């Protein structure tokens, strides 16, 4: 087996697929400025990438959720997250505080999923 | 193949199993307040989840260890960790500083393991 | 299937291999003191470990890149990273800020790869 790549540039591929596994690059928000909208936009991008990479939201295996300010933003994160997930099909997850590459980014999520 | 889930709520599943792989949610301490006891309790929970998910401590593949204060607590973390691991069967690991969802949490560990 | 281990000590194995997957411990620099040289040395070590673990740079699936100061050092990190990667074969990646176990460490990278 060979890895296949999705949306490759000279730093990263949005997705790498290998042996029924899908490895997504950490996804960042669009132009939203607030935690609620940024979380929605991050999840929208993951939704799209899963489709391109041959998976779907129901097949997420793990998610690391990085919050620039975990004390300030965890509740809002959980609100959008819990509403976006398919019912009863939540993945394994870890949420931790970390500054992201751009100061405006409040949230970034890194997903591994099962090809479907 | 379909992913199977263990102890699912509307945010996360404690474990997700797919194709001989086990993805655990980041595990946090019980009611211990000190680094030594918190690390022991985190490892106890991982021990339990591996059992439920069809793996065991000898079959851990990777561990990300998050410490709220890596300078202050790394030595104690290593002490409990090295004693808990089955001899000669340490997994791949990465230990980094990150604040966790609750301020009382000094340590959180995210494990991927092989089904056995 | 059984996991096999590479360069095991009582805290971690440099690599764990299981079912065509390679899990590397987070790699830290040698004695370089600057971000550019530290990033080069981290990538050199990963290069070596991939060889020992039966993979290669072209087969990296995911990389988490930890920077002690993401604002200060991301540009230099990207410079060395983009030059080291095999052309058109970048993996999935996530770059976040986190303090590492030693204060001198500016960068640490955790890789999962496909056995080849």
């Amino acid at each position: 087996m060979e890895p296949t790549r999705i949306a490759t540039n000279d730093r990263l591929s949005a997705a790498v697929c290998f042996d029924a596994l899908v490895f997504l690059s950490g996804q960042v928000p669009g132009q939203a400025e607030d935690i609620h909208g940024q979380t929605r936009e991050v999840l929208a991008k993951i939704d799209a990438l899963l489709a391109e990479a041959g998976s779907r939201k129901e097949r997420i295996l793990s998610a690391t959720i990085y919050l620039k300010d975990i004390a300030r933003d965890f509740a809002a994160l959980n609100e959008v997250w819990t509403q976006w997930l398919p019912t009863g099909q939540a993945p394994s997850r870890t949420t931790v505080q970390a500054e992201l590459a751009r100061p405006s980014v409040l949230v970034e999520i890194t997903v591994v999923a099962a090809r479907g």
